[PDB]
């Protein structure tokens, strides 16, 4: 858990 | 529902 990559929020794909 | 900032996957925060 944290910051990197996998899911959350942020940039890449998903819902805006 | 597509790319660019928000919620989904990607770089961000949260679970990697």
């Amino acid at each position: 858990v944290g910051a990197x990559a996998x899911v959350x929020w942020x940039w890449x794909w998903x819902w805006x």
